[PDB]
This record gives C-alpha cells, structure tokens and sequence, in this order.
C-alpha cells in the first residue's frame, strides 16, 4: 500500500457524497442492468454509512476493511443491483454462475468491497432494463413481470453491426417444407444465412442459421449469434433470439425486420424479497488509496506539523510531489489561494488551513 503523505492536508468544506442516499434509492436495478456511480471528491462515513442502510454483511478483498475509515481516495466506483433468490451464491468471488457469466463480474483483483444490505419491499420497484442494443433494435421493448421480480441472464450474445435476425423474403417465396418467417433487413445488414435443398420427397426443404436455437444450435459456426461471457465492466451484449420467430410467415419486403417478445431466449427472474426486504448487493471499487480528495470523515485526524527544512513527500489539498517547506511571514505570500505556483504550473508555496501558516516549497 502506498503510505500517506509526510505532510497531508484534505481540501476543505468538500460535500458530503451521500453514498447512502443512492444505495437506498427505491428504484433498484436488475443485475441484467447494474448501475454504476462513480463518488469523487467529496466526504463520507463508512461507520455512518453501514448504519444507514440495512446492512447484512460487509467485507473487503485486497484490502483491509479496517483501513477504510480516515483514509483518501482518488475515487469510489460503486455498482449495484437487486439480488434475485435463487442467485445470491453466484455472488461469490469467482464463480461461474449466471449472475457472473452473463450479468456482472466481480472484479477480484482491484481493491473493493461487497455490501449486502436491503430495502423495504413495499417501497422497492425493480427497474428491469434490457442494456443490448441490438436486441432493442429488432424488437425488443420491455419486460412484463410481478412487481420484485429480478431479471437476471442465462447466456449472452453479440452480434456484429451487419446482424439481421430475418430471413430474404425472396428466399422463403419458394420454400415447401419449413419456410421460415421473412421481412426485409435494414439496409447495410445481411439477411439471416438460408438454404433450400432437396432431400427425401421434399423438394424445397429450406433450413436457415441457429437451429434449434442460438444455445442449443447444433452449428455455432454458422449462427451468427457468438456466445459472449461478460468481462468486468460489461454487460450482457445480448439475449439469444430465436430467429424462426423474426418476421412473419410470407412477410414481404413492405414488412420491416422484427422479432416477437417471446424470441428472446435464455433469461429468468427471481424475486428478491426476504423477511418482507429485497436483497440487494453493491461492489465498491476503491481507488488510489492514500491519495486524492474522497477522504472518510469517520476519525478526527489530528493535523500533524509541517515539517520544515527537510525534504519531505507531501500532498496538499489533492496534489501531490516533494520539497522543503521554509515557512514565510504572510507578506512573502504572493497569492490569496491556498496553494501558490510559478509559471512552468510547479507548486512553490502553501497555505495551511489549520494553522494560516503560510510557507514557501522549494525541490529537494
Ligand atoms: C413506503 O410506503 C408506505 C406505503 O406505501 C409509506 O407509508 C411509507 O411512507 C413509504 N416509505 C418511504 C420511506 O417513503
Ligand atoms: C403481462 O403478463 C400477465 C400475466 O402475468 C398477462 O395476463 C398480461 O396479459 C401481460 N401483458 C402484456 C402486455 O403482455
Ligand atoms: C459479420 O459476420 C458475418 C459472418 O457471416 C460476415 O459475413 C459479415 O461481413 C460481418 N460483418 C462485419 C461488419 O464484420
Ligand atoms: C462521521 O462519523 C463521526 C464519528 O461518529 C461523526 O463525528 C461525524 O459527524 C460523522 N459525519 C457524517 C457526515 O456523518
């Protein structure tokens, strides 16, 4: 870890982060959609913080939980999301469950902490949200699920930007034995990947790509469909649709490419309620310890002094570097901040909060 400063002084009067006040935000994300706000500059209370929201347990992985309180980051990457039932040891670090493989990966070699806490129900809604945006273009809307339902993905899938789940109409015009449904693509897509062959009495048999299905395609080669885990930082690039339910029987090229709520494969839900409380999870990423201004206000810090004559590493009011502090009669100051710099942007002088010392800072 690197240590903190020899000479240390916090910004003052920074806001508070209200960390709190977004973990018990009512409207609760699915881990399908996990929501990410990054906390900066600003001041919180870990102790406050565990009070605040129903917490049921807390740890940290790199990092020691006890280190937290009084300590300075560069920033606070918080994620969340509702935990469904069914799911809550997929959370652990390292599995390959579905919440890990298809929703959200903990990042197990960054410094961060996991908080287990909860919400009244009656007060929680779930904001179910499909992130793929190519699903959303060929079709898909919304879910239509029971109030503290929590979407959660099995498998995902991306595709690139020339994907068009239909088949050509002019393909499927021809076929007798299993034509497939057909529409036109967007123009700049290819159209879902066909074949008519004869086989067996059956003149025009037409089989298309991703058959039965993108999960249980005997040929992933050829379904244009890839299986995607997601990395950290991602989410779910898509689910899998079932492209025999894009278009329609006999859609011509008047019928624009679509696929049916019911194509969208590979996904479930749970509830997240327990004891009359959702369940919910958020990942903490702490980053830069002992540096930048995102300092917790739990302990009193006594200011120690400024060091003078001596070369000495410090970090002033979020800025960072070493020198030799001489201090100055107040006349000697030629700034009214509370740091001072030359032309080439190097700090060369300080003012100190605690004390109204001002000092000049020379290089070692
Ligand atoms: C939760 O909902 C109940 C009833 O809908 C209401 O009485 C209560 O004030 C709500 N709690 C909060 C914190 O809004
Ligand atoms: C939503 O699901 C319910 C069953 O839980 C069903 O009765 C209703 O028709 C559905 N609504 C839509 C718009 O699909
Ligand atoms: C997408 O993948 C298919 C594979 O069949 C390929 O034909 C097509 O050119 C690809 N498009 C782009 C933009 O890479
Ligand atoms: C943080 O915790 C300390 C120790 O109890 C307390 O004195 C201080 O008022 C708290 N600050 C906030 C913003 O909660």
């Amino acid at each position: 870890v690197k240590p903190v400063a020899t000479v240390h002084r916090r910004i003052p009067d920074l806001p508070d982060c209200d960390i709190d006040k977004w973990l018990n935000n009512f409207n609760v994300p699915s881990p399908l959609n996990w929501e990410r706000k990054i906390f900066s500059n600003c001041n919180f209370n870990l102790s406050t913080l565990l009070r605040l929201v129903h917490t049921d347990s807390f740890s940290c992985n790199n990092f020691d939980e006890s280190k937290i309180y009084g300590s300075c980051f560069k920033s606070i990457v918080l994620d969340k999301f509702a935990i469904p039932n069914s799911r809550r040891s997929d959370l652990q670090l390292g599995s390959s469950g579905f919440l890990q493989s298809s929703n959200y990966k903990i990042d197990t070699t960054s410094s961060s902490c996991q908080l287990y806490y909860s919400l009244p129900a009656i007060n929680v809604t779930i904001n179910n949200y499909n992130p793929s945006s190519w699903n959303r273009r060929y079709g898909f809307n919304n879910f239509n699920l029971s109030s503290h339902s929590v979407v959660y993905s099995r498998y995902c899938f991306s595709v690139n930007n020339t994907f068009c789940p239909c088949a050509k109409p002019s393909f499927a015009s021809s076929c007798k034995s299993h034509k497939p449904p057909s529409a036109s693509c967007p123009i700049g897509t290819n159209y879902r990947s066909c074949e008519s062959t004869t086989v067996l009495d059956h003149t025009d048999w037409c089989r298309c790509s991703c058959l039965p299905d993108p999960i249980t395609a005997y040929d992933p080669r050829s379904c244009s469909q890839k299986k995607s885990l997601v990395g950290v930082g991602e989410h779910c690039a898509g689910f899998g649709v079932d492209e025999e339910k894009c278009g329609v029987l006999d859609g011509s090229y008047n019928v624009s490419c679509l696929c049916s709520t019911d194509a969208f494969l590979g996904w479930s839900y749970d509830t997240c309620v327990s004891n009359n409380r959702c369940n919910i999870f958020s990942n903490f990423i702490l980053n830069g310890i002992n540096s930048g201004t995102t300092c917790s206000n739990d302990l009193l810090q006594p200011n120690t002094e400024v060091f003078t004559d001596v070369c000495v590493d410090y970090d002033l009011y979020g800025i960072t570097g070493q020198g030799i502090f001489k201090e100055v009669s107040a006349v000697y100051y030629n700034s009214w901040q509370n740091l001072l710099y030359d032309s080439n942007g190097n700090i060369i002088g300080f003012k100190d909060f605690v004390t109204n010392k001002t000092y000049n800072i020379f290089p070692c």
